[PDB]
């Protein structure tokens, strides 16, 4: 999640 959390943003 953390890695996809960050590369929407
Ligand atoms: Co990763």
């Amino acid at each position: 999640l953390a890695e996809a959390l960050h590369f929407a943003l």
